[PDB]
């Protein structure tokens, strides 16, 4: 598709059999997601953002399908304000910026 | 042009005639730009991201050149690391997300 941005680009992403909805997000280089628990062994990682530091579980190779895209990768769950898909998965859907 | 996601999307901005570099950010409702100095009346706003909320100056109207593209807009300045170009001004120079 062509997303336009007079609105959020906020799209429906299906990850463990959860629908979810999450903001398409090139500023940020990580997918982070608000709390759920999923199956898997998770490193403990800090990620710092513009109002500071966050605690988050790392799940790697997540099966997350995107607006109809499959893509299988790194997922950060943590207390983030909204669901955000960032570069590490919109490049495994093939997005670009066009202007 | 066309920019892929494989690395952060940072391009040239002239504000004044200060040439900086600038993170284009879909998931932004809003500009927020590093500490400067600019013309005209402003009032302070509380932004919150990842980590919680620092506070902003708001300034309306300011031109900002793009990848020689002209916007013009309102803008926040406050303490960022990076200046971050959102949805407001990106729309201005027709940019849209795609797969
Ligand atoms: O869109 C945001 C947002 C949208 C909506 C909501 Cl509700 C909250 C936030 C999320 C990302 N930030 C920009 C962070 C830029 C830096 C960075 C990039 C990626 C990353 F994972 C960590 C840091 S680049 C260098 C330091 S910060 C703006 C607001
Ligand atoms: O533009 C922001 C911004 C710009 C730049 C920087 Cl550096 C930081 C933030 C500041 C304002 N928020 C407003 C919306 C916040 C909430 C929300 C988020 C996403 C969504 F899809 C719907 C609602 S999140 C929970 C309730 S509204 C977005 C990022
Ligand atoms: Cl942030
Ligand atoms: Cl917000």
């Amino acid at each position: 598709p062509q997303i336009t941005l007079w609105k959020r680009p906020l799209v429906t992403i299906r990850i463990g059999g959860q629908l979810k909805e999450a903001l398409l997000d090139t500023g940020a280089d990580d997918t982070v997601l608000e709390e759920m628990n999923l199956p898997g062994k998770w490193k403990p990682k800090m990620i710092g953002g513009i109002g500071g530091f966050i605690k988050v579980r790392q799940y790697d190779q997540i099966p997350v399908e995107i607006c109809g895209h499959k893509a299988i990768g790194t997922v950060l769950v943590g207390p983030t304000p909204v669901n955000i898909i960032g570069r590490n998965l919109l490049t495994q859907i093939g997005c670009t910026l066009n202007f």
